[PDB]
């Protein structure tokens, strides 16, 4: 048949499908066996339930083994007691005091692109890289043999995420980048300072420390974490804002309004439209009937856009309510994003600052349509942006 899901290059296509799965199939199981939520209420409940809808993947992926201090991949109780050390060190003050250093390398690296020029190579690829290391505390640059997670999502084929040969090639790519940290976390337990490495390895809750493999695939999480996702969504903020142009002067007139056109488009265009459980037993949903031991993809993207969650869910909307509000774009319980505050600041000042120079950017199609990713993530691989005003322009 039609028996796995549309890409996610066709946004449109994705939409449509999306909303005739809410209303027809709304738990659908595709030809590898793998099962998908599509609406709000229903990815709600998968999300909060963890001992029924495990993190592990490795459940379900022949030979797969944990990977110890991968918090995004672990269960409670281990879960409870990783969070709780990581949240000693990277705290609510080691993200607001690093609002400066964003904003500076932000200024910088727009005040030298001209008025045409890729939007992620510039800025939206640099900037959380940047970021996060200083942070870490890593050297200046990564300018080494690590490579780029925009290749890894092109490049390695992610159709069936039970496949063993999928999980030894996202290890393949990562195990360099690991490594790497892990004798940078060797080197801060030497000689501790403060930054976020040395937290790490100095942190310890309930007599529960890191050690440094621990720390290491940690902090793999956290680089590439905030990478991919604040490099997509600053490319979905400045499309979105390109589709609907009147909110560049709005924003401009009120910089205010910035925090909630950020919720907006990640509401609307979630980096991550997708997360993956696997079911620890039999269960249903919505009355559907799931095996044990089978992989389950909760579709926030889909979620997102349900008139039983957000009233208007396709009118792209800052000024919504929701009151009250969650932000399912960063998760639902008790893996809900960490670094959703530093999201939020990064994307808050590369916004303040693209509209302090050039007031608005439009997407230039010149050459050729946009690189969309065709998996994973919801965005683009690069953003050619024309600037109709900057301070380069003169009599
Ligand atoms: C707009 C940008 C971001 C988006 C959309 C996003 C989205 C998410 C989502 C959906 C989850 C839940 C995963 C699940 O339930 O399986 C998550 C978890 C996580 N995020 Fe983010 N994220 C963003 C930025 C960041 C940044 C900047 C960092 C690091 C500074 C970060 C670090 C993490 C970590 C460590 C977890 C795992 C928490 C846990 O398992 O307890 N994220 N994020």
């Amino acid at each position: 048949t039609i028996d796995e899901v549309p890409g996610m290059a066709d946004e449109t296509a994705l939409l449509d499908w999306l909303g005739t799965m809410r209303e027809k199939q709304p738990v659908w199981q595709d030809r590898y066996g793998v099962w998908h939520v599509f609406r709000h209420a229903d990815v709600q409940t998968v999300l909060r339930d963890t001992a029924t809808f495990s993190s592990d993947p490795t459940r379900v992926i022949e030979g797969a083994s944990p990977t110890p201090g991968m918090i995004h991949e672990i269960d409670p109780p281990e879960h409870r007691a990783l969070r709780k050390v990581v949240s000693s060190a990277f705290t609510p003050r080691t993200i607001s005091d690093l609002e400066p250093r964003i904003r500076d390398v932000t200024r910088s690296l727009l005040a030298d692109a001209g008025e045409s020029f890729d939007l992620v190579d510039v800025l939206a690829f640099p900037l959380p890289v940047t970021i996060v290391a200083e942070l870490l505390g890593l050297p200046p640059m990564d300018h080494e043999q690590f490579g780029d997670w925009s290749g890894a999502l092109v490049d390695i084929q992610m159709d069936d995420p039970t496949d063993p040969a999928l999980a030894e090639r996202i290890a393949d790519v990562l195990n360099p980048l690991t490594a790497y940290l892990k004798a940078r976390c060797a080197e801060r337990r030497a000689d501790p300072g403060d930054d976020l490495i040395s937290r790490l390895v100095l942190a310890e809750v309930d007599g529960r420390a890191l050690d440094d493999e621990e720390a290491a695939n940690f902090s793999t999480a956290l680089l590439l974490a905030g990478h991919i996702t604040t490099t997509v969504l600053l490319g979905n903020i400045v499309r979105t804002l390109d589709e609907h142009p009147a909110h560049w002067d709005a924003a401009a007139e009120d910089p205010g309004r910035i925090p909630a056109i950020v919720e907006e488009v990640l509401r609307y265009r979630p980096p991550f439209p997708q997360m993956q459980r696997t079911t620890t037993k039999a269960t249903e949903v919505a009355g559907v009937p799931i095996p044990a031991d089978v992989m389950v993809n909760t579709w926030v993207l889909s979620a997102n856009r349900d008139s039983d969650a957000h009233d208007d869910p396709d009118r792209f909307d800052p000024s919504r309510k929701s009151g009250g509000a969650a932000q399912l774009s960063f998760g639902h319980g008790v893996h809900f994003c960490l670094g959703a505050p530093l999201a939020r600041l990064e994307n808050r000042v590369a916004l303040e600052e693209i509209i302090a120079r050039f007031g608005r950017l439009t997407v230039d199609r010149d050459d050729e349509r946009l690189r969309h990713f065709e998996q994973i993530v919801l965005g683009t691989r690069h953003l050619p942006v024309l600037a109709g005003s900057s301070p380069r322009q003169s009599a």
